[PDB]
């Protein structure tokens, strides 16, 4: 599923991401935009053999099991394919654990390089929230 911008904003708010660990909703929408282009089915292989999955590009070295990332963990206790669903529940629940793990939203490379320190509120302009 390719979400609309305000559609995804509404979904993340309902699932409790707006100001989760202090990160306003626009941060999460900006992260999703540049990680996946709002596409729940996005996948991308990394040089270390791991793969990033879903709307928030959650990585199989740490967070989910995809059966092909040796020596990895599965800290969200979830198959990585669950992160590709049109229902973003699994991705949001896992994202809450990632952002709580010490480095905040710096765990998302695209967030650090393209959202951090910008006017992220613009990502929820015009949305009925
Ligand atoms: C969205 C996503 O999947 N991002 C991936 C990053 O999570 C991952 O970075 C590494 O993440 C782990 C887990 O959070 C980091 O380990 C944690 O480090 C903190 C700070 O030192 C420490 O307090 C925690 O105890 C420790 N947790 C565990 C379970 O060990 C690790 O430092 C990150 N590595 C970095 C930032 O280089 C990166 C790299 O695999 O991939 C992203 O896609
Ligand atoms: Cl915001
Ligand atoms: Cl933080
Ligand atoms: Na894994």
């Amino acid at each position: 599923k390719v979400f609309g911008r305000c559609e995804l904003a509404a979904a993340m708010k309902r699932h409790g991401l707006d100001n989760y660990r202090g990160y306003s909703l626009g941060n999460w929408v900006c992260a999703a935009k540049f990680e996946s282009n709002f596409n729940t089915q996005a996948t991308n292989r990394n040089t270390d053999g791991s793969t990033d999955y879903g709307i928030l590009q959650i990585n199989s070295r740490w967070w989910c099991n995809d059966g092909r990332t040796p020596g990895s963990r599965n800290l969200c206790n979830i198959p990585c394919s669950a992160l590709l669903s049109s229902d973003i529940t699994a991705s949001v629940n896992c994202a809450k654990k990632i952002v709580s793990d010490g480095n905040g939203m710096n765990a998302w490379v695209a967030w650090r390089n393209r959202c951090k320190g910008t006017d992220v509120q613009a990502w929820i302009r015009g949305c009925r929230l």
